[PDB]
């Protein structure tokens, strides 16, 4: 499927998903991402 949620993981131990829906990197794992 098309991943509109991009996986960015910083060594700090934070996975921030960058999406063009809010133009925002969210630290909440997308509930639709499966």
């Amino acid at each position: 499927a098309v991943s509109e949620w991009t996986e960015y993981k910083t060594a700090d131990g934070k996975t921030y998903y960058y999406n063009n829906r809010t133009l925002e990197s969210t630290f909440e794992k997308p509930q639709e991402l499966k």
